């Protein structure tokens, strides 16, 4: 009924960055999302878990490496693990 | 084996633009993809439905709004709904 599902989003960088704050490693969480920010605009949620960056799985990489992959471009493709509800009708 | 998948793609504009044709609206679909084109190489298949363009939900947008959004940048970020075949080996 409540569980965790994978979804993907792309963040387009603006002048204020990606607009999110990541934390940890193995594995990385989205700790916070900037109001009116690119990440907020792309569908990134506080508490999402980052599974892939630009295709590359980061489930077992370090924090700094993850920040590296994220920063590498004008946009970032992320694969995220997030809460999802199942309702029977 | 065969079913439906939500998926994200970046397309970078070629010498000949994006390399695909969009028809209708609500929901806009990919009518065709030029062989060897940007869109083909980026993974875009004929039959896909366009859910988002550069972070904007376009499922309720008019054909012209979606074309505008797509042409707005050098690259475009698409959230696509399409069919997919899979095989566990």
């Amino acid at each position: 009924m409540t569980g965790l599902v994978q979804r993907c989003v792309i963040i387009q960088k603006d002048q204020h960055g990606f607009g999110f704050t990541v934390s940890g490693d193995r594995i990385v969480l989205v700790q916070s999302v900037r109001p009116g920010g690119a990440a907020m605009k792309a569908g990134v949620k506080e508490g999402d878990r980052i599974i892939k960056v630009n295709g590359t799985m980061v489930t077992n990489s370090s924090h700094l490496e993850v920040v590296k992959l994220i920063k590498s471009g004008a946009y970032v493709a992320l694969t995220l693990l997030g809460s999802s509800t199942s309702t029977t009708l």
